[PDB]
RNA sequence: AAAGUUACA
RNA sequence: CCAUAGGUUAAUGAGGCGAACCGGGGGAACUGAAACAUCUAAGUACCCCGAGGAAAAGAAAUCAACCGAGAUUCCCCCAG
RNA sequence: UUUUGUAUAAUGGGUCAGCGACUUAUAUUCUGUAGCAAGGUUAACCGAAUAGGGGAGCCGAAGGGAAACCGAGUCUUAACUGGGCGUUAAGUUGCAGGGUAUAGACCCGAAACCCGGUGAUCUAGCCAUGGGCAGGUUGAAGGUUGGGUAACACUAACUGGAGGACCGAACCGACUAAUGUUGAAAAAUUAGCGGAUGACUUGUGGCUGGGGGUGAAAGGCCAAUCAAACCGGGAGAUAGCUGGUUCUCCCCGAAAGCUAUUUAGGUAGCGCCUCGUGAAUUCAUCUCCGGGGGUAGAGCACUGUUUCGGCAAGGGGGUCAUCCCGACUUACCAACCCGAUGCAAACUGCGAAUACCGGAGAAUGUUAUCACGGGAGACACACGGCGGGUGCUAACGUCCGUC
RNA sequence: GUUUAUUAAAAACACAGCACUGUGCAAACACGAAAGUGGACGUAUACGGUGUGACGCCUGCCCGGUGCCGGGAGGUUAAUUGAUGGGGUUAGCGCAAGCGAAGCUCUUGAUCGAAGCCCCGGUAAACGGCGGCCGUAACUAUAACGGUCCUAAGGUAGCGA
RNA sequence: UUGAGCCUUGAUGUGUAGGAUAGGUGGGAGGCUUUGAAGUGUGGACGCCAGUCUGCAUGGAGCCGACCUUGAAAUACCACCCUUUAAUGUUUGAUGUUCUAACGUUGACCCGUAAUCCGGGUUGCGGACAGUGUCUGGUGGGUAGUUUGACUGGGGCGGUCUCCUCCUAAAGAGUAACGGAGGAGCACGAAGGUUGGCUAAUCCUGGUCGGACAUCAGGAGGUUAGUGCAAUGGCAUAAGCCAGCUUGACUGCGAGCGUGACGGCGCGAGCAGGUGCGAAAGCAGGUCAUAGUGAUCCGGUGGUUCUGAAUGGAAGGGCCAUC
RNA sequence: GGGUGAUUAGCUCAGCUGGGAGAGCACCUCCCUAACAAGGAGGGGGUCGGCGGUUCGAUCCCGUCAUCACCCACCA
């Protein structure tokens, strides 16, 4: 069995001297699916990026097999805002379009005998081989195949006016459309909806060639993985297995490090308090215990966990009047997302906005905090009530700066609504309790990007909170530090998220998108939501046709 | 399940 | 009945000793390295086996450089 | 002899006579001398063999560069106005001598390490075999006969003769003292002392052998030797350590410092010594001239420390609304400004004498100066004067500078 | 009883007794390149090693450390095997460049890979270990008692200048 | 019993539109089935739930193409096929059980032989285990060879060991002590280069929250400030503070010096080539200076046909830069 | 004589090359109770040993002294 891909050795160093892989010596063979694990800041996204090849710098011999493909998604897919659709699809089939156009310019030969043969005429069996090497001719089908199976946007929308999920989807399509034999995923189901992670999981395990996929998430790796790559602290650790099982078993690790921790604590004490003591007449001492206790004295590396850290500080006091939204109604073009939509925020409540993607969910809280302006109109929010919001895209932090820098602006000393905070203290409250303040914005990872996003907009003290997907990047630690932050928080909160359990385990009303551009509120949590449905509900259970990519 | 004590004419 | 091992009788040799030299089987350490463990002393001292008047080696599956020389042994250079 | 320094009460020598310590291979550099000289010279070897042949070679006349390569030039560099190394000075082979290298390498001297053998006639254990233990005590089990008991159990007397049992000779030891310590004796004698039928003692003969044995275990014993026997060899181990180092005269004449050191008592480069060669009013003294100081002394503008006055903010305890504005007390702690007065290695708005650096000028001085080359020794210093650190303004104390 | 022949005869060694442990016999163990011997012409009521040391009353708590015993799941892991990638050479394609078949080579090293170690239990007549500070009762004299920190556990019986 | 691979035989391929599950080109015409059907009843499997594939039963001659309005055409073969899958083979690999014939036997019997040695022969029992050889991981004071620094008011213990600043230090340099005081083992693509511009600390007076001290205004003062970090020396032409442009924090050299016992270290005008700033004169080969460090060996990386053990390459060397 | 460690609330103790400074029980009030204990609710405390120092911060960093706790004083 010949591998896919090798690694011999394997190691980064980021700046100062942190090791963040060091010797991972592991094989990738034809067929696997693979798991990789870690908490945020591990390494995920640099092993990652040293198997796609952009990284070269590292110590140890990473390479694929010649004339495999490798398709790299990363964790930041960027796309050109000025492109719509259609404009920044077809770069994934380019090569066809481009030959096609030389194909249309070279036509005119056979008009005009300028240069008539040999010149040309033989570069036109190039390019018509360029066609063969795909289907070429058939290609407006196999982009109209590509966009119904992945319910992608018609082709006339642009890309900034793109909803995030839908925007993945395009990342996925122009990624797929290359059709490779090797998939590298940076977190692939990051702004997805129930529907499209369900699609990509069944497509992930049809696929033939080999899989690698970061993902915090554990349903859709118990899908997906054929095993799981732990990657703690330095070292990489393989896993044959489910995630329950795995996480046992780390916890079995865990406690094992700690044990041995607390061992090593014990024997350096005892020996510093022989060090510690006189020769006592003409005799040894001896030098060889020295040595033994100097080379004893190491250093071990703690776990930069976040855990329940995450601050959120109080607002102002909130009167019983919050949120009000009577007849709401908002539509663009043709496709309308808000119809005769009202309700009312009761303080103290969780609001779990769930919905398919671009149903309108980003686009209501444009709405509350006023940066749209809707159709129907009557949106309106108490005296009291001071509004922070959290977007759905990070894309408004200066990767220059450094953490510190950018969470308080620079000064010492942070205001948050009466209490003046040390700006120190304030970041450090966000798990950057070390020299983390000093890293860069840019050189941050996704999940460190997260929380820092967090850190510097919660910091407005409003008593209502806007969180748009505020989980994305996030694991399951710092997921469980927000939830614990957002339960202990005395004013209301809305919060749009795909993760069903997260806002399961926070949700006081349910704000629920559907067809047709309606939004069913219900007050309650999603227990009783399910359990409402139950009691009215309708007798079917199939949502999926998972279409197909290929022919 | 827990439940101790509290000087006399 | 086999046959072999074994036994018996003959003839034929060799045993042991000896100074050095010679071929082989094993093979130190002190010392030097200004310590020492690679390394050196040294394949030396020593032990053992086997010859001979010498012994070993010896007639290219050797060198050399497109010219060539022609088995082995020893001496002088090459060259510290 | 060793030392800073010895009559030293520090070492060595009783004395005589004899012996006793810088040698010999090669190789290399320098000096003298001899021959040839841009050449000199052969080695092995042949040889009627100190000749004569033999020129294989070696050194020299050309260097530069890592090298290719170039060449009285070359290298560096894109190139050098450049710069480094060379060109404008004879070598070589003997002989004698001074060094160095390898050999024991000036002589003598370890404790030890390794190798091969000799030892269990001493002593450790064990094995086979066969001897020794005067004399006297105590009385175990068991047994018998009676009492007993249903039978026992038990009990008495008699018996019996156990025991790493008792006392004590031979025998085996070795606790105490004295003597003896160039002894009667390289461990004993004398007077007492312990065991003395046992894990005893003893004869003869065996067996275990050196990182091995044996050990009722002390590192004990293994031929007067034992934390690794003895004999022979490697072997003249090695010894930065001690000792010793032998005839004479003449000339010059040190150092005990710096730097480095697995280095401090060793060694190496430099300083200082000597011999040779070559060189300049080269060097030294004094006079004059040109310089830089931050020392002694002094001073208090600076850094600090100080006293005393005069102005005096502020600061600490009471008299009050023991919140405000503070409203009033110091026989005041007190730096800030001023007037006086001190102190300072790490203070300086000042500042010598000397010393040092450079120039000129004589006189004087066996060139005293510098460079190169051969040979060293020395790198434990001592005290005294002057300037100091340290110490106690101690030390024949200790550490620097200078004489 | 033994012991330092030759300054130590003792409280030292031995000892009967005790315990732990190994050992199923071609025993463990020891001497020995080996053969083979002893153990033993014995056979677990036997033999070896270790500690303690008649007898009497007893021998408390700690398995965290070191060792030993058991466990086998997972991790790390040797020699072996030599996939894969990279390079050297060159028949040719080019005779300007450069590429490069087959072979042969240099290197790199996938896959396989046991015991140990990590890990999980036990074991102290295994080697070993067996706490602080503060307050508190008719005098502060002391604390039966209490608070708290730490530990693997905090020294029990009995002895004690 | 399995694991893996390979060859076959099957089975399998729901997008939209389309008659309805359409893998790919085929390449061709009609074949299929009658060697018994286009079906009904029945059983399993797949099932993107439409459905097509299937073992059967009497009945056994009709199902699609061809026709085209779909990107494509009609299981209407064998294909070498792609995707998954399942079966008999095939190799191999693992584990297990049985066997005997290697091997063991310190079981019995026989012979050599008048011998509990040894050998041979029968037989029993174990048995490809055990055991040994080579290689290898672990353990291994059982044994062996060694190491275990120096200074030091004796040694040990304590402290120190390299570099920078001041004093000791005696007005040139240097100058010791287990003398007296402190620091370093870096920082900076600006905090470097230039060209412009600018001048502090502290105090007094007036001024909204606002005072002992924030920012403001004017007066004294005159560097008591500042310098990336010790101390010393220096700094107004600032070496201090601000801004624009920038990369001289250049490459090859280098007269001449200083300082070292040497290794080495330091300062340097000027020359050549290119550069930045400035209108120019000019300045710039790091930073106000003095700490911020490590010889050689061995090896790594890049460049350079300098070398290349017959020749052409190459390996390995050298040189340059660097770790 | 030389060396080491500790100092944090009333007590015993945790405390990040910074971030009012924390835990048990003690203390305060209120419930419960005839009344106390125990139990339950609320609450407050601080020289971080002290003058010192590179510092965006000194509790933890920064020479020192103050005290109590140790350790060593060997050949001699
Ligand atoms: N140049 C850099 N210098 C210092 N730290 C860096 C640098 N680049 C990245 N890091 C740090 O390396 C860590 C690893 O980041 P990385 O993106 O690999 O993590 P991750 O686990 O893959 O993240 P995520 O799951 O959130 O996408 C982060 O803490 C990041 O801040
Ligand atoms: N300016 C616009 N013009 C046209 N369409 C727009 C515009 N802005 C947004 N849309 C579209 O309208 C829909 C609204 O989506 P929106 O960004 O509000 O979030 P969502 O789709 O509800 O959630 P999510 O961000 O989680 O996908 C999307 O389909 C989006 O592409
Ligand atoms: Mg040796
Ligand atoms: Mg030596
Ligand atoms: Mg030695
Ligand atoms: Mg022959
Ligand atoms: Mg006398
Ligand atoms: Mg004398
Ligand atoms: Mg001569
Ligand atoms: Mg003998
Ligand atoms: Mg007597
Ligand atoms: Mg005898
Ligand atoms: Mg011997
Ligand atoms: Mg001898
Ligand atoms: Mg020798
Ligand atoms: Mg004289
Ligand atoms: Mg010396
Ligand atoms: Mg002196
Ligand atoms: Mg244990
Ligand atoms: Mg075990
Ligand atoms: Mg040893
Ligand atoms: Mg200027
Ligand atoms: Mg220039
Ligand atoms: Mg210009
Ligand atoms: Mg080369
Ligand atoms: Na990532
Ligand atoms: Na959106």
């Amino acid at each position: 069995a010949q591998f896919v891909y090798t690694m011999h050795r394997v190691g980064k160093v980021v700046p100062p001297k942190r090791h963040i892989l060091k010797n991972i010596s592991l094989s990738f063979f034809p067929g696997a699916k693979i798991g990789v694990l870690g908490l945020n800041g591990a390494g995920k996204s640099t092993l990652l990026r040293i198997m796609a090849g952009i990284d070269k710098d590292i110590e140890g011999e990473a390479r694929p097999q010649p004339d495999i493909k490798i398709g790299y998604l990363p964790q930041e897919p960027q796309l050109n805002p000025e492109h719509t659709v259609r404009e920044s699809i077809e770069e994934a089939v380019s090569e066809v379009v481009n030959a096609l156009k030389r194909l249309d310019e070279v036509y005119a030969l056979y008009a005009d005998p300028d240069a008539d043969f040999d010149k040309l005429a033989a570069e036109q069996g190039r390019l018509e081989e360029i066609i063969q090497a795909h289907d070429g001719h058939n290609l407006n089908v196999q982009l109209e195949r590509a966009a119904d199976a992945l319910r992608l946007p018609d082709w006339d929308a642009k890309i900034a006016n793109l909803s995030g999920g839908e925007r993945r989807r395009v990342a996925l399509c122009r990624l797929l459309l290359e059709k490779p034999d090797m998939l590298l995923l940076d977190q692939p189901t990051n702004h997805l909806d129930a529907e499209s992670v369900a699609w990509l999981e069944r497509f992930l395990h049809d696929f033939e060639g080999t899989v690698v996929a970061i993902t915090h998430d554990r349903y859709f790796l118990d899908n997906v993985a054929g095993w799981i790559l732990e990657l703690d602290r330095g070292e990489g650790i393989p896993w044959e297995g489910n995630y329950s099982s795995w996480l046992e078993q780390k916890d079995q690790r865990l406690a094992q490090e700690a044990s041995q921790e607390a061992a090593r604590r014990k024997s350096i004490e005892k020996e510093l308090e022989w060090v510690r003591q006189g020769t006592k007449g003409r005799q040894s001492k001896g030098k060889a215990r020295l040595a033994r206790f100097e080379e004893l004295n190491s250093t071990e590396y703690q776990k930069r966990n976040e855990t329940n850290e995450l601050f959120i500080p109080p607002g102002p006091r909130l009167g019983d009047k919050v949120l009000e939204v009577s007849n709401l109604r908002k539509s663009y073009g043709d496709r309308l997302l808000i119809d005769s939509l009202s309700f009312s925020i009761p303080k103290g409540a969780i609001v779990g906005i769930i919905g398919p993607n671009g149903a309108g969910k980003s686009t209501l809280f444009r709405m509350i905090s006023g940066q749209e302006q809707p159709d129907s109109g009557t949106i309106t929010l108490g005296e009291t009530v001071k509004l922070a919001s959290v977007d759905q895209f990070r894309d408004s932090m200066d990767n220059s700066k450094t953490v510190w820098e950018e969470v308080s602006g620079g000064l010492d000393i942070m205001k948050i609504g009466n209490t003046e905070m040390p700006s120190r203290a304030y970041v450090g409250r966000f798990n950057f309790k070390g020299v983390d303040q000093g890293k860069r914005v840019g050189e941050l990872s996704g999940g460190e990007r997260g929380r820092l996003h967090l850190a510097k907009l919660l910091q407005v003290g409003g008593n209502m909170l806007l969180l748009d997907q505020p989980t994305n990047d996030l694991d399951i630690e710092t997921l469980r530090a927000l939830e614990n932050a957002l339960l202990e928080f005395p004013g209301c909160a809305m919060v749009i998220s795909h993760d069903r359990w997260f806002l399961d385990r926070i949700a006081t009303h349910i704000l629920d998108y559907q067809d047709e551009g309606k939004v069913e509120f219900f007050e309650g949590n999603f227990t009783e939501y399910e359990e409402y449905k139950k009691r009215t509900l309708g007798a079917d259970a199939l949502e999926p046709k998972r279409i197909k990519y290929k022919r």
